């Protein structure tokens, strides 16, 4: 066999790894076939055959047509069943398929070999209005998919047939009816062709093998591959195979199933079958039936899961006891059910913990890192409403209206739900602090709770939130302060009452799972978190230090942390504006010697304040800010409007921020790296392991890191003597102006570590804003201008040329240069893929993220 | 000799070339001497002599002093003088020099190997008053940069005198009084060093030698040599003289020179002599007293000339009817003197034009190209104020205080001076009217009149300007509505009245000196102009053609179209959008007929819209900012409100502008592309020449540049067939994001030419915000964080790296890529000399910098 290839249960001329020659699909079947799966009979065309067929003069290639009649003659002799015979009829199917996807190709086409004399045939053990409904079908099919007439020609006797038989929603047509329309529609075929509907089987097959070779050539299959620059590739092949129906009686039947329970994972046949086709029936019931069915179907998914290592979502069809493998795919479950059949596959000696690892995705696995509901469907009678899935995980809680009742309720260690129409930078406390967030995937709010893990449903615009009044309008119900409800931060829905929440699980897959992620990967997992609570929310997934704590996030902690900033920015005496800076180091130190403590025996890396200071000032009218900085700080209204208007920028995001203000204040940095290095020892002392790591923030040359290194340097040496102690630690900086990237050689010889902050590092290589790119981008996306948006995805290309050279010229300065990634990108999978080839030592992200990054770095190493 | 070289007029054993063992004082005296100048006699010790000294246990190395008494004792015969001799006495001078400066080295000793035997000798013919006053200050010198004794205690008994005497001011001390002085001097000796004076000239000799090679390893020497990484040096030379004096009777004088006029280039002597030594006399009274003096002072200075290739400024001493060369430099001059000088010496035969371009430094240039007054000296007893230079050149014109008014002078053709405590952009219509601005070198309204070339004074605190009244306060002076007043730009000076312009040059010299430059220079030099007057005043400076035409600054022309651009904004239906868009048509396509047929012949490139929309909305208060846009457009206050707002932006440097408004607004761009090819037509018709060119602004990516090239290209096919006719055109982008950079070869394919905006580059690339950056870069360069302001001096390590990678990867694309470079940086010396050598096609800048930029762009290449 050159160019038609037949194939049966254990039987089959190709093999798997003819894509080229069998196409995609044609390869698989032969491969279903060569391992002993239980599908009907067919052949293959080659590819081949379609590109002497387009040379030959675009005409049937010779020799071809014989081949095509040995292969019909075996599957015929194979299926006891002829083509174009009502005693033993014979049905076919024909489908195309290259040897990668492509639109464009002929529609499939079912039960070909269909004729007056056949459907007969076939209304004897199937029925007469199944057979000429599928006869009907098969004209209008066969003549607007291979004889190219238009499928209204045949819509308009359809339609035509009803306005005067009485329906419009075709099922009710009886049997006569579809008999007198397969008249009226063979005459469509004089009318439009010219020439009658082509009775021989025969006849149709070669009409519809070259109609797929003609596929090829068609308008959308060939602006597709003139967009892709899709070449070499050589046609595509013809798959015919033999149709099946398991409606031949109580003897057949049809049945869908997963090979393991796509929702839990439990190792036992999930599916439903249905008799002679009504509503469908429980698996047990077919074996009840169709016995030596019930066991061929046993053991095509045994085989399944033993050669394609991986759970199956099939489709099969038991004709007159006698069962069919018709779909195979691998299938779909939750990350619950992808974990268990993970590792129960590798304690089964089935697959080894390299390939386990790829059976997890991402979105399976974060199903897991945060609370869910007992019984989604439970409560599909208590749901009432839905919103936008802005932080996966279930919540329940009593309703409240203000940041400050969430807050209260979690001082109370009470859950609560927050419910605002909208929310502000200033209820970010009350977020913290509510178990759930409700707002009426891009709002602010949902971005805020995937960082805390937090559930939360934004964009419910079908609510209305009364606050004089502490109620609030949901779908029909009205909710009031104190009042019970459910959240779906992964749904969107918003339940009513207190709905259960599955019990921590006891399994331990989890965790032998992620034993095999963490063997694999060679990149650390840091964590970004600026308080002592978050970083033991971090350590507890996983995290293997802090590679990032924002020391500004450590001030906007509380009003009096924040008014404390503003009195030092507002200091009229040095005398003053030291004793505001003193008064900051202690909120420091005492968060330092928390965050130690918590990371107890792991890298802790500081960075230097980097927010401009016009960050730290009320906001409002002009007015109103300097009456609060009067009374807040003691100023008068002269200086304050003086100093409010000297601190505002045009460009915030490149002003007068990071090293440009500790460079300008150094009293400032010497202030940090004394709150560092003095918590540092008084954990040391009760026995903590710390080891401290001091990063300078938006470093553009060798000298501004310098000068910061002296200044941390100089009080770490005070520090240390007046303390009679010394430790060890390290100093950093961050790579996140492009200047830097272009001389880190020179920047490396003062910095021990490398923290690329590709937020930054994307909006000035690209030159956006985030603050105000999302005036374009969404046209952007849409244009095909950007194929993701860069916040979200790292630019290999651009960002990730200047990541790559940053990366080789600062360790060829200093080999053992230690160098990761804080920037957002550090928890995106294809994102930590580059950087994991990039040579990168670590990724640090958000506590909840650290799992997926874990999961990241070592699939992209199998 | 091996260590120790005598030199004379027309002797030398050294030559021009030995700097690292005659230093670089040595190899110059060596010249000097080796073409025949009369340079007093003397020696110098190599450098090797002083590595030897600190190598052989840092004592006088073995043989040295014997070739130092060869030395002295051949300067002594030939002198006709001997050291220690009051009959024939010869004093000396000890200099030290490296062959690079170095700081912290011996300072000069004069008149060394003197003493009470020959300070009397010397009282001889000089007189007594100098000849003791001369003692005790070598005993004073001598004694603290050779012995080491404190200043202090030599000052210390010579204001003791005068708190006996009566005086302070030293020049009362009678002869006796200065020999009491001597004694009480020498007494300091004995005192501190506990030993003796050493009367002995040769003793005092020796010592000097290992003064000076000591002072090689001082501190101060030191630190320098440790800060540069200065090494392989190997030392200091001591270089040593003969004393000479113009006080020994009327025989004698002293006088310093140019060998040309440093004012006006005229090639005559000008200087001035002082005889016996009061006030100086002019030079031809040195001839009428010391004939053979003159004609040797004359053939000295041709033979500087000659040698030196340059005009030099001397110093120069006859003693007793014999001329003595003491000092040489080249001398400062004007531009005007430059110039003609450069052009006088070629066609003198005496430099080659490639020599002469270097003769001219762009500052001399700068002073030709505006105009200037007749004599800044004869309205000395006229001046009432001095300020800032903050755009050079000389202005004349009668006293206005409001734009508008300076705009109404223009108008009638007359001279105004525009007067203002301070500018705003809303004055700028006004300064560009007035012939000179003056305000109460980084003010804002500097910088925009030396882009226009026009003078201003600003920084002028000492003036008070009373508006209300129509008068100002300035000076002493009170000055009205309509008074004249003048004002020079480069001085900072405001004369009072109407003072003399210098009439227009007719001597061809810069003509002639210019077409030298034209001629060496590869770079080609555009102008930077936006209206049909400034592309004129670009065409007369030499720019050969329009780098940049920014389309952004032809709307803020008049109130209307201002105006015009809000309606647009503004737009209610897109029926009034277009036809409000339609409207600017009008205006584009006017103007850019104005520019083309100005530029009749020459490329012109013009950038679609780049300032983000916000931008042109009026400026203040809220409240007002709505009631002028409902008033200007007719839109009502609640859409005039949002979109206000939703026009607003956190970073409008990075927001919704350039290409990015282009592609998502393709009215705007083909409104821009259509104004453009029909104002180029129109003016064909007319016989023009239109080589016109289309740039995109802020491409980061090759699919932003294809959306607006396909755009341009379709409006081009349309307009050529509306009119039946075409021209060719090339479109390109512009180069100021760093990705751009990075994926140059892809953009390179759609872009027929590159245009760097490195003040944008810049802001990128360092993260910088210009608008900004001024509250730390003056201490990032008091720090030395920064060498130069990268805004106005390019970074070549960086932001250089990213033009060279653009550059070369868009050339291997499309290797006949036009490459240019419109930032400031292409008028900025040094940076042009950047972009020459990194192989760039051109350069564009404002129009009065074009010669500048044309002068820099061939000095890099000789
Ligand atoms: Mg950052
Ligand atoms: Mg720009």
């Amino acid at each position: 066999k050159k160019r038609v290839f037949h194939f049966g249960k254990g039987k089959s001329e190709g093999n798997k790894t003819m894509k080229e020659l069998l196409g995609g699909k044609g390869a698989n079947l032969a491969e279903m076939a060569s391992i002993g799966l239980s599908v009907p009979p067919g052949f293959t065309v080659s590819t081949e055959a379609c590109q002497q067929y387009q040379d030959a003069g675009c005409a049937l290639p010779a020799g071809l047509w014989a081949e095509i009649v040995d292969g019909l003659q075996w599957v015929e002799e194979y299926m006891g069943a002829t083509l174009g015979d009502p005693q033993r009829p014979l049905l076919l199917s024909v489908r195309s398929g290259a040897a990668v996807s492509m639109p464009g190709m002929m529609d499939t086409v079912l039960n070909l070999g269909l004729n007056d004399e056949v459907a007969a045939g076939l209304a004897a053990k199937s029925g007469e209005r199944f057979a000429y409904d599928s006869f009907r079908r098969f004209l209008d099919m066969f003549g607007n998919v291979v004889m190219d007439i238009p499928r209204s020609l045949f819509e308009e006797k359809l339609e035509h047939m009803k306005e005067s038989k009485g329906l419009k929603n075709d099922t009710d047509l009886t049997a006569s009816d579809l008999k007198e329309l397969v008249g009226q529609y063979k005459e469509v075929y004089l009318s439009a062709k010219g020439e009658p509907f082509p009775s021989d089987p025969k006849k149709q097959l070669e009409l519809a093998v070259l109609a797929v070779f003609n596929s090829w050539e068609s308008p959308r299959a060939k602006k597709y591959r003139s967009i892709n620059q899709i070449t070499g590739l050589r046609g595509t092949a013809v798959n015919v195979q033999c149709m099946v129906f398991g409606n031949m009686g109580n003897t057949s039947g049809t049945g869908v199933l997963f090979t393991r329970n796509p929702n839990t994972g439990e190792k036992k046949l999930y599916g439903e079958f249905l008799v002679n086709a009504r509503t469908p029936e429980d698996l047990d019931a077919m074996k009840n039936l169709m016995p030596q069915a019930y066991d061929e179907l046993v053991e095509n998914c045994n085989i399944l899961e033993s050669h394609y290592k991986e759970m199956q979502d099939i489709e099969f069809t038991v004709q007159e006891n006698r069962l069919w493998m018709l779909q195979c795919r691998t299938g779909k479950r939750t990350g619950k059910s992808a974990v268990k059949i993970a590792v129960d596959m590798v304690n089964e000696g089935l697959v080894e913990p390299r390939s386990a690892i790829k059976m997890v995705e991402p979105g399976h696995l974060d199903q897991l890192l945060h609370p869910q509901f007992e019984n989604p469907s439970a409560y599909k009678d208590q749901v009432i409403a839905t919103g936008l899935p802005a932080s996966p995980g279930a919540a329940v809680g009593q309703v409240v209206f203000t940041a400050e009742d969430a807050e209260a309720w979690h001082s109370q260690g009470k859950a609560a739900i927050l419910v605002r129409a909208e929310t502000s930078p200033e209820d970010v406390g009350g977020m913290h602090a509510a178990v759930g967030i409700l707002t009426e995937m891009t709002s602010h709010a949902a971005v805020v709770a995937r960082g805390w893990g937090k559930c939360c449903v934004s964009g419910c615009s079908g609510i209305r939130v009364n606050d004089a009044e502490k109620l609030v309008t949901i779908g029909g119900h009205v909710l009031r302060e104190g009042e019970w409800l459910s959240l779906n931060g992964s749904t969107g829905e918003v339940i009513l009452g207190k709905q259960p929440l599955s019990p921590p699980a006891l399994s331990g897959d989890l965790g032998t799972f992620m034993a095999w992620v963490d063997d694999v990967r060679k990149l650390k997992v840091l964590a970004n978190a600026d308080t002592p609570d978050d970083a033991l929310t971090a350590r507890n997934n996983g995290a293997q230090g802090i590679g990032l704590c924002r020391t500004e996030h450590m001030f906007f902690a509380s009003d009096e942390r924040i008014k404390a900033v503003r009195q030092m920015i507002m200091a009229p005496t040095l005398e003053l504006r030291q004793q505001a800076l003193d008064r900051l180091l202690p909120y420091q130190r005492s968060d330092f010697e928390g965050i130690f403590r918590a990371m107890d025996g792991l890298p802790v890396t500081i960075r230097l304040l980097d927010p401009p200071l016009h960050e730290f000032l009320p906001e409002g009218n002009i007015e109103d800010i300097v009456s609060e900085l009067c009374a807040e700080t003691g100023a008068n209204q002269e200086d304050a409007l003086a100093r409010i208007e000297k601190l505002s920028e045009v460009n915030p995001m490149l002003g007068f921020r990071g090293c440009r203000l500790g460079i300008s204040y150094p009293e400032l940095t010497e202030m940090q790296a004394r709150a560092i290095f003095e918590a540092a020892i008084a954990m040391t002392n009760q026995g903590v392991q710390v080891f401290p790591e001091i990063m300078v923030p938006l470093v553009g040359t060798p000298q501004e890191l310098g000068h910061q290194v002296t200044l941390i340097r100089q009080v770490a040496e005070k520090v240390f003597a007046n303390v009679g102690k010394t430790i060890g630690y390290k100093v950093g900086t961050m790579i996140e102006i492009p200047r830097a990237a272009l001389v880190a050689d020179e920047i490396a010889e003062q910095a021990e570590f490398f923290s690329f902050g590709t937020n930054d590092l994307t909006q000035m290589t690209f030159g956006y804003s985030r603050d105000d790119v999302g005036k374009f981008i969404p046209v952007y996306l849409a244009q095909g201008i950007l194929q993701h948006d860069p916040f979200e995805v790292l630019d290999q290309r651009g960002v990730g040329e200047l990541v790559k050279f940053a990366t080789e010229r600062g360790r060829k300065a200093r080999p053992n240069l230690k160098v990761g990634i804080c920037g957002e990108h550090g928890g995106e999978p294809s994102s930590v893929a580059f950087f994991a080839k990039a040579g990168l030592d670590y990724v640090s992200c958000s506590p909840f993220r650290v799992p997926i990054a874990r999961l990241a770095a070592a699939q992209v190493l199998v």
